[PDB]
């Protein structure tokens, strides 16, 4: 792939790393709306997005680009901020590993 998109590659398994376990852990995965009792979840989030989905995408090279990536990661995010109250132990966690996204990305060579 472009060196961009390499990067990226790297940035997810960082964010993979057990270092960010402790707060990066709900990410992993799809959110499990059945095991987790959301019924509103699907309709309140029209695009979910995690870090095993994101990995997928890198793994098959469906990224265009770096700002693609990115889109996606600010997604999983996104879905987090929007969905729950503001002061939810998960929208600490996402903070954490977002500062951890964010810092990566930025660093990032043009």
């Amino acid at each position: 792939v472009s060196e961009q998109l390499k990067c990226c590659s790297g940035i997810l398994k960082e964010m993979f790393a057990k270092k960010h376990a402790a707060y990066a852990w709900p990410f992993y995965k799809p959110v499990d709306v059945e095991a987790l009792g959301l019924h509103d979840y699907c309709d309140i989030i029209k695009h979910p997005m995690d870090m095993s989905t994101i990995k997928s995408k890198l793994e098959a090279r469906e990224y265009r680009d770096a700002q693609e990536f990115g889109a996606d990661v600010r997604l999983m995010f996104s879905n987090c901020y929007k969905y729950n109250p503001p002061d939810h132990e998960v929208v600490a966690m996402a903070r954490k590993l977002q500062d951890v996204f964010e810092m990566r990305f930025a660093k990032m060579p043009d």
